[PDB]
């Protein structure tokens, strides 16, 4: 059974209960929801005769229909898959990406906390330097993926990734749009580092002018200065 994209109003697909949305020529976003409804993005990266992948969906399921998205619409094997921290909406679908024998890839501290967060963790870990650049020998292969770690802020774990030959940065929770009225799920923040995390992903990205995030859709890099205008406030109290 195929599936046939539903498009939209506004030139998203609709393919099952996920959504797909092209950002460049090689790269797509992905959407998956929770029950209000909550909306997750990740990536799809196309680097030649393979696919990379950045993030799950919610669940098994969603993640497996990702897949056969990739299958039907692409038609590439999926070499591999970054995951950008240990919570549920990036890391809920990690046994269909194992299922799918998919090499998955995830900070060190990602996969040390996903016990306590109800996650698998990823099989390799992600080791990073001082100035926040991934250990090349830990992200072999990454083809155009450009991994940072920008410290603590949404999570002590959070990672974002840079996409060579585009515009495109994920920032994946650590930020949130320019009209955002709060910084979201604060629960496992740290907000003495976040304004300096965020700034950090920035200046990591300097030439990226599309800031892909996990809770809503690509915006500027206003989200950016607004994201880290409204940890320093926070951080004040
Ligand atoms: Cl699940
Ligand atoms: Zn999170
Ligand atoms: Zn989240």
């Amino acid at each position: 059974r195929p599936t046939i994209g539903q498009q939209m109003e506004t030139g998203d697909q609709r393919f099952g209960d996920l959504v797909f949305r092209q950002l460049a020529p090689n790269v797509w976003q992905h959407t998956s929801y929770l029950d209000g409804a909550v909306a997750s993005n990740g990536l799809i990266v196309r680097d030649g005769g393979r696919v990379l992948v950045v993030d799950t969906a919610w669940t098994d399921d969603q993640t497996a229909q990702i897949l056969n998205w990739i299958k039907q619409e692409i038609n590439l094997p999926v070499a591999l898959a970054v995951v950008t921290h240990a919570h549920q909406d990036k890391m809920g679908g990690m046994d269909a990406l194992h299922a799918a024998g998919i090499a998955t890839y995830a900070n060190a501290l990602s996969n040390q906390l996903a016990p306590q967060e109800g996650m698998v963790a990823a099989q390799h870990s992600l080791t990073f330097a001082a100035n926040g650049w991934v250990e090349p020998a830990t992200a072999p292969n990454f083809g155009p993926l450009k991994v940072f770690y920008p410290g603590p802020g949404h999570t002590s774990d959070n990672i974002t990734v840079g996409i060579d030959g585009t515009d495109i940065a994920f920032g994946g929770c650590l930020i949130k749009d320019s009209k955002a009225k709060s910084l979201g799920n604060l629960g496992d923040a740290d907000t003495e580092h976040y304004a300096a995390s965020a700034r950090a992903f920035g200046a990591a990205f300097p030439k990226a002018s599309m800031i892909v995030m996990s809770h809503s859709a690509p915006d500027s890099r206003a989200a950016i200065t607004h994201t880290a205008r409204m940890a320093d406030k926070l951080r004040l109290e």
